[PDB]
């Protein structure tokens, strides 16, 4: 609803796990399988892919811990 999460921020742009996923330097598909109920990239692995996500880590860390 707010934020809350990396697909509802990548959602508004559009951009999807197959994008971003490659670039984490984790397995793609572990990420697209974990995000899928398991959890988000950690914040420091996030920035590697938030660099890339057009959202900076301090998009997806906002003072919004929910």
């Amino acid at each position: 609803m707010i934020i809350n999460n990396l697909k509802l921020i990548r959602e508004k742009k559009k951009i999807s796990q197959s994008e971003l996923a490659a670039l984490l330097e984790v397995s793609r598909q572990t990420i697209n399988g974990i995000e899928k109920n398991k959890y988000n990239p950690s914040l420091q692995l996030a920035l590697k892919i938030a660099y890339y996500l057009n959202t900076p880590l301090e998009d997806i860390f906002q003072w919004q811990p929910e």
